[PDB]
């Protein structure tokens, strides 16, 4: 029993991380077969961070120009591109380490760990969410960027989030390993403000069923309502609307527990309403949103 | 910038994680050297577990009736001594993966990574904290005792804990890598209740100053106070009397954000007095205590 934001187990990802280094400019790289995945923006100066071109800042680069060590030992670069926003090193060495793997471009209220590593070498591995406004909340300094984030499926690593850059607003925004940008943010230093950033209600709902698993049921109530009338509190306290996909989804938590996902529905409308008047759920005391359905279902089964 | 909850990268102890079966029972075992280490209560029926007398249960036990997997390859024992409330199995192999360890016993308000496992596979990581009770407050569900508690200062891991049992109220107790029981707990099935859980004071400092430093400061207000007045707050609430030891720990915080340590502690004062009223720091609505002073510096400062 307890339940804990848990990350993956990053060995599998530790094994991919290297420094990449272009003029003056350190940052990661993920180190998948015989390609280095980078942001692009390690070939621009802070100044070019301003309004960068990259594909005219990528000409007066040459493979020598990616310096790429992987430990204390440099990769060969034999050929570079630009892929929407990351970089592709092509390396004359296949990663030895290199996990089964895959690109995943995540949804909105999808969870992931992130190794947060500097000059190639982890520091640090934490749970985060894809927040609806397609920021995350993370902790990256300079140095940071090329950080990477995952799920695993029980030996398959899926990389879902290169991280880029920083927001003025200290929120974070990066990529996929395609090198599109989660939301409408660009790898440039200009003002970009991250819209509502809404609670991920689904997730909530899996978090409450984790909590009557885990023996915290104070807040069950005697009250059940609709998917409609749900959705009109929601909306006004910023929380995402709950769709029948997500009632779904929930089944297997409904099941477990016997709580009905409309009576769980109708138990987080009176927390927003009435608030938890200094009570905790979970050792929180405000409602947690970044765990799955499938988070818990997982943490709650011991899915290795 | 921002601040999370941060375990450290698992790959190390991923590395040296073996399933331990004796009999019906399988659990986890630290495989470093040619020791592998777990629970002593591997011996033990759930029956046995009820009042077990290690000693006489252990005389029945010979090496090959510990069964030693790592991965799907069995590795042979040639010997097994009990050491407090561990199995030490001596195999034939030393663990090739074995990074550079040491075993040390954590005080009160330390905090470690759990890689958290079942049958000798790693489902996840999470960071946690030595409850000034001796009790953590961990996710461990059937088949996770021998899961282990670390920290790692470069290249070396410390492990200071070993999971072996789940109270009655859902807490957790374990030993360090001698075998020693954190705490007055014993590995009996047993009424086993925990002390008082009091709030580790200076870990709270350490995260108002992480909150300072990633721009949440709302909650510093006009005061100061004394250890004396302080500590009578503290008694209060339940929080641990803050000493001059802790306030030298926060001296290198106090420096980088020129905020004195005994105002912070006047601003915690109006933060118990006052409650959060509905605000929150670092994304919380309650004053966390699971980051020591070094884990506040070292995620500051991006240690690897
Ligand atoms: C050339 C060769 O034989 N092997 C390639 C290799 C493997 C691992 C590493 S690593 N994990 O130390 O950075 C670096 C280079
Ligand atoms: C006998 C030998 O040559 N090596 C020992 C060995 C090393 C690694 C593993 S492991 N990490 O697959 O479980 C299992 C056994």
């Amino acid at each position: 029993s307890g339940f804990r934001k848990m990350a993956f187990p990053s060995g599998k990802v530790e094994g991919c991380m290297v420094q990449v280094t272009c003029g003056t400019t350190t940052l990661n790289g993920l180190w998948l077969d015989d390609v280095v995945y980078c942001p692009r923006h390690v070939i621009c100066t802070s100044e070019d961070m301003l309004n960068p071109n990259y594909e005219d800042l990528l000409i007066r680069k040459s493979n020598h120009n990616f310096l790429v060590q992987a430990g204390n030992v440099q990769l060969r670069v034999i050929g570079h591109s630009m892929q929407n926003c990351v970089l592709k090193l092509k390396v004359d060495t296949a990663n030895p380490k290199t996990p089964k793997y895959k690109f995943v471009r995540i949804q909105p209220g999808q969870t992931f760990s992130v190794l947060a590593c500097y000059n190639g070498s982890p520091s640090g591995v934490y749970q985060c969410a894809m927040r609806p406004n397609f920021t995350i909340k993370g902790s990256f300094l300079n140095g940071s960027c090329g950080s990477v984030g995952f799920n695993i499926d029980y030996d398959c690593v899926s990389f879902c989030y290169m991280h880029h850059m920083e927001l003025p607003t200290g929120v974070h925004a990066g990529t996929d390993l395609e090198g599109n940008f989660y939301g409408p943010f660009v790898d440039r230093q200009t003002a970009q403000a991250a819209g509502t950033d809404t609670t991920i209600t689904v997730n909530v709902l899996a978090w409450l069923y984790a909590a009557v698993i885990n023996g915290d049921r104070w807040f069950l109530n005697r009250f059940t309502t609709t998917l409609n009338d749900f959705n009109l509190v929601a909306m006004k306290y910023n929380y995402e609307p709950l769709t029948q996909d997500h009632v779904d989804i929930l089944g297997p938590l409904s099941a477990q527990t016997g709580i009905a996902v409309l009576d769980m529905c109708a138990s987080l409308k009176e927390l927003l309403q009435n608030g938890m008047n200094g009570r905790t759920i979970l050792g929180s005391a405000l409602l947690e949103d970044e765990f799955t359905p499938f988070d818990v279902v997982r943490q709650c089964s011991g899915v290795t």
